[PDB]
C-alpha cells in the first residue's frame, strides 16, 4: 500500500520535507526525550493518544532494525562493509524513524496545530534566502 | 524502553507466543488481506481506530526491514549468507510482524475479546491431548 | 499428616485416581498455560483464591524439584542412570504435578462444581469397560465441539 | 514467572533474608508443631486460611522431596555420595522449606503482622554489631 504516516495526524511526508535531514535530531537524544517525558504512558496499558501509540510502534521498529543491523555485522567480516551498512541505515531507516519520533514528540510536547504551524513557518524561512533571512528561525517553545 | 505492543489492547507477547510460531499465515497473505479489506481505511485521514493506526506503522516498519535486507542481499556476494540473513529476518521479525499484523487484522475482522479469548482457546486446546479434546482446531469465522 | 490437597477444595485422590497419565498435559505446558492466563495474579501481592495460592505453592515446589533432579543427574558420573532417574521423577512427581496443576488450572478457567463434575463422569466412563461406553470421552473446553469463534 | 511465595502473605525473600539459616528449626520440629496444633484444621475440608493452604502444600511438597532422596539414596551405592546428597538437600530444598513452615506456623500462630515486625526486629539485632548487640535476641511469644 501507499500509506502515509502523518496525514492521519493532520500532516504529510511533503509537508515534513520542508526541514533538511541536517534538522533531526539524533535517535538517541529522541527516545531520551521520550524516556524523559513520556515514559509512563508509552509503557501504559492505555489508549492515551495516537501518538503514543505511533511512538511505540516506532521505538519497537527501531530495536528491530538496529537488532537486524548490529546481528549482521557481528556475522559480517569486513569492518568497512559494517561501516557503509550502518551508514545507509542511518541515511535511509534513522532519517525517517528521526522525523517520526520528532513529529510526535513535538505533538505531544506542544501540539499538533503548533507543529504543523511550525512546520509551514519554518518552510518560509528556509526557502527565504539568506540575504533576506532573519537569524532567529523559529522554534518551538512553551515559553515567550 | 520495556515497551509491549499489545497491552493498549490487551493482550502480552506471552499470549500470542502461547500459540505455535507455526500457526500465522504468511506476511503476504496478511498483507493481502488488509490491502483487500481494509485499504481504504488505512490510507484515509483518521484515527479511525488505534488497530489501524498500529497497523500503518507496521506496515511501513516491513517495508523498511525488506529494503534494508533486500539492499545487503543484494551487496552480499553467496546465496548461502542471502540464506542466513534472510532465515534470520524471517525467524524472528517477520515472525513478530506476522504475530502483529495477525493480531490487528484478525481483531478488526471479529473482535479484540474474540480474538483473545480465541488465542488462550487454541492454546490450550494445542496443548491438551487429542483423544481429550475437540478433534476440529478452533477457528475465527463472520459467517453463521 | 494424612493431608489431602484436594479435600478443601471439594475433591479427592481418590477421585483424581481414575484420570490416566496420558490425559494430562506436559508440565511445561500446564506451566506456560498458567504464565499466559493468570501470571498477573500469581505474581500478584493478593489473595486472589486458593486456587492461585496453590498454585503458586506447587510451581515452587516443582522448581525444587527440577533443581534436585539436576542436580543428582549432573552429578550421577554415569549419563546411563539420570534415565532412570528422570523417569522415576516424571512417573511420581512430575505426575501429581500435572495433577495438581490442571486440576487448579481447570478450577480457575471453568468452576470447581464443573471439574467435580467432570471428574465423576469421567470415572464413570474410565470405570466401563471399552466394548460398553461410548469411544469418545467427555470433554472439559472452552468450545463447542465444532470449534469455530465468531 | 518469578513467584514469591510471601508476597500475598505480605513479605519478601528480602524481608526472611535477614534471618540466617541456622536459624530455622528442623522440619521435624516443625512438623511435630505444626501437627500438635493445627493437625485438626490442616486435615479439614475448608479454606480455612491461605497459611492453611500453603502449609498443606508445603508439608505435601516436603513429603515428596523426601521421598525422592530417600530413593536416590537407596539406588545409589556410596555413602559419601548418600551423604553429599542428603547434605544438598539439606542445604537448599530443607532450608527453603522450613522457611516457609517457621513462617506460615509463626503466622497461625502469632499474627502475620507479629512476624513481620519481628522479622524486622531480628534484622535490626543481627545487623547491630556485637558489642552492642543484646544477647536476649528477639523471639516470638504471647505471654
Amino acid at each position: 500500500m501507499d500509506i502515509d504516516p502523518y496525514k492521519e495526524f493532520g500532516a504529510t511526508v511533503e509537508l515534513l520535507s520542508f526541514l533538511p535531514s541536517d534538522f533531526f535530531p539524533s535517535v538517541r537524544d529522541l527516545l531520551d526525550t521520550a524516556s524523559a517525558l513520556y515514559r509512563e504512558a508509552l509503557e501504559s496499558p492505555e489508549h492515551c493518544s495516537p501518538h503514543h501509540t505511533a511512538l511505540r510502534q516506532a521505538i519497537l521498529c527501531w530495536g528491530e532494525l538496529m537488532t537486524l543491523a548490529t546481528w549482521v555485522g557481528v556475522n559480517l567480516e569486513d569492518p568497512a562493509s559494517r561501516d557503509l551498512v550502518v551508514s545507509y541505515v542511518n541515511t535511509n531507516m534513522g532519517l525517517k524513524l528521526r522525523q517520526l519520533l520528532w513529529f510526535h514528540i513535538s505533538c505531544l510536547t506542544f501540539g499538533r496545530e503548533t507543529v504543523i504551524e511550525y512546520l509551514v513557518s519554518f518552510g518560509v524561512w528556509i526557502r527565504t534566502p539568506p540575504a533576506y533571512r532573519p537569524p532567529n528561525a523559529p522554534i518551538l517553545s512553551t515559553l515567550p
